[PDB]
């Protein structure tokens, strides 16, 4: 499954506990093409995810250096 | 329930057929405050709804009449 993310916004930062676990909730629109994670109800990213139709390998290709 | 609607889109406009029926698929996400509406995979409405947390019944005092 080739990706694109899109308008990708990090709201907060997650503090991973020395002991336990933090549970993390991923929802999607398909319909809209966009996602939510979230935490305890508390949003911590939001953006655009959807198939890549037709990659092309030219996007790889490394840009000439400016130096 | 006093709700609030905020940034609704109408995206397009779904025929009731004579015959048959049509499915409505309505997607909430509580931490973005945000809903969509779909049917069979397309986007049909967007926007924002909440619940209103301290509805203040002065704003439904008719305004001051134009004429």
């Amino acid at each position: 499954l080739p990706v694109v993310f899109e308008d990708v916004v990090l709201h907060q930062a997650t503090i991973l506990p020395k002991t336990g676990t933090v549970s993390l909730e991923v929802r999607l629109l398909e319909a809209s093409r966009a996602f939510e994670v979230s935490e305890n109800g508390n949003l911590v990213v939001s953006g655009k995810v959807y198939q890549w139709d037709d990659p092309d390998p030219r996007l790889f290709d490394h840009p000439e250096s400016p130096t």
